[PDB]
């Protein structure tokens, strides 16, 4: 029993992380096979930083300009390209550490495991969530950019995003390791806005149920709705659409629990309209949509 | 910016589990040099988890009533021995991935990371509390026995938990690594109830530190409160005794934010009082009491 924001074990990940610095410019990079992934923004000075032309910048770079180092060891670098916003800096050795792992990007709501890293040392780990509006509200210093977040399946590293900025609210934006951003930002040391976010539906739901299998269940009620008429509510607060590809994912736990998600949807109508009244729901008083139904089947099993 | 809860980063620990099996009961192991730690609970068949008299069990075994496996090497032992709740397997092979390690007991009120652990594999990482009662709020299900808690300083493990039961309200007893109970629970399948718990005064006030660092100042006030006046409503709401060494150790905290510890604490009053009123803290709608002053540091650089 109980209920956790619970990371995948870091092992495989740490195993990984270098320090790459350009000139005084330094930050975290992915050591994989042959191969050094980082933010290209380390290819900034303080003066290239607010407005880069990074094709200009590295063209102007040569393989002795980059700094790897592997904690003590230094790795030499034999080649260097960009991949959108990913630098990728061919090393001589391969990491005799490598976890079998893909590049994967993932959907908004989905969540991941996040290695937070500095100078290439890694400092700690927490789980987050990609918010609709694609940015997440992560815990990060300064010296943070390169650090990755990730899920594991099985032995497999699924590495899917790599930190890049802070937003000036206080949320934080970064690429696929493929270095393409999630949303609409861009690596220049300019303020940059998030759109307005939402609250992920189907995540709330798979935490009801969560609850419910540990026991919590004072917020059900026997009354249901058709899923046009929750729709009609949740969206006045600010919620995301209930497609029935969302009732279908959330069958399983439906199943285990005896409650319809149409009959959930019911329970979580009267939670936004009434709130939660002095009473809490797995240790928290407000709604939790960070948390999938992959998740909650992988911690209540 | 940004705060989470965040564990350390496991790997150091997971090159150190292993599953240990006593004839058909298995449970996790702790392997560090040439010796495996695991609960004493596994050399009970089920017939004898009800009311086992472990010195009795003990002496009925031998050598090769344990089967020790790491990963897929199995593990020789060579010797075993019995130190309160826990046993000690010694094994003719030395783990080559000990890290540097401390067995260390913590106190209510402290946090650390556990490892949550099935049939010696790895499967999650997340950061909790000892609480006042000498429960851990954990997230536990059958075959996690054995799954240890720990803090990493520098490069040294402090291993200060190891995983026994689940009480009846869902929240989880053990042992430290010498094998003496946190609290007054035995290792008998039998039904144990926690004592009241209390809400960790100190590490809410870190915690609304923390809030501060992040720019949410919306709950702090212009008043201040005696030491005394503040415990006289605290403890009405069911939290501990803030004693002057817990506002000593919060000076760091009041320097950086130019918040007075006892300023501090007429804002917890009034929250105390009044509610938060559809308003949130640090992305919570409940006062945290998880976070010691020293986590608030190590995250809020
Ligand atoms: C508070 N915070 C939360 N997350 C972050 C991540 N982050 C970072 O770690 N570093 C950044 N700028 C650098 C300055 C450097 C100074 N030296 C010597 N080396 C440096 C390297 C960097 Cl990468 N930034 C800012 C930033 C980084 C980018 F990759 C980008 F495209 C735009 C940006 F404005 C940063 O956000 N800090
Ligand atoms: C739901 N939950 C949350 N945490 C836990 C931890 N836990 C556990 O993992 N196993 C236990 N009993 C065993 C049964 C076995 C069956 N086989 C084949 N092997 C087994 C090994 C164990 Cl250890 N228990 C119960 C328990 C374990 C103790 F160490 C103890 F002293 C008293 C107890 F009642 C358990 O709580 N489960």
């Amino acid at each position: 029993s109980g209920f956790r924001k619970m990371a995948f074990p870091s092992g495989k990940v740490e195993g990984c992380m270098v320090q790459v610095t350009c000139g005084t410019t330094t930050l975290n990079g992915l050591w994989l096979d042959d191969v050094v992934y980082c933010p290209r923004h380390v290819i900034c000075t303080s003066e290239d930083m607010l407005n880069p032309n990074y094709e200009d910048l590295l063209i102007r770079k040569s393989n002795h300009n980059f700094l790897v180092q592997a904690g003590n060891v230094q790795l030499r670098v034999i080649g260097h390209s960009m991949q959108n916003c990913v630098l990728k800096l061919r090393v001589d050795t391969a990491n005799p550490k490598t976890p079998k792992y893909k590049f994967v990007r993932i959907q908004p709501g989905q969540t991941f495991s996040v290695l937070a890293c500095y100078n290439g040392s890694p400092s700690g780990v927490y789980q987050c969530a990609m918010r609709p509006n694609f940015t997440i509200k992560g815990s990060f210093l300064n010296g943070s950019c390169g650090s990755v977040g990730f899920n594991i399946d099985y032995d497999c590293v699924s590495f899917c995003y790599m930190h890049h900025m802070e937003l000036p609210t206080g949320v934080h934006a970064g690429t696929d390791l493929e270095g393409n951003f999630y949303g609409p930002f861009v690596d220049r040391q300019t303020a940059q806005a998030a759109g307005t976010d939402t609250t992920i539906t189907v995540n709330v739901l798979a935490w009801l149920y969560a609850a419910v299998i540990n026991g919590d269940r004072w917020f059900l009620n026997r009354f249901t709705t058709t899923l046009n008429d929750f729709n009609l509510v949740a969206m006045k607060y600010n919620y995301e659409p209930l497609t029935q590809d969302h009732v279908d994912i959330l069958g399983p736990l439906s199943a285990q629990t005896g409650i319809a998600v149409l009959d959930m949807c019911a329970s979580l109508k009267e939670l936004l309209q009434n709130g939660m009244n002095g009473r809490t729901i797995l240790g928290s008083a407000l709604l939790e949509d960070e948390f999938t139904p992959f998740d909650v089947v992988r911690q209540c099993s």
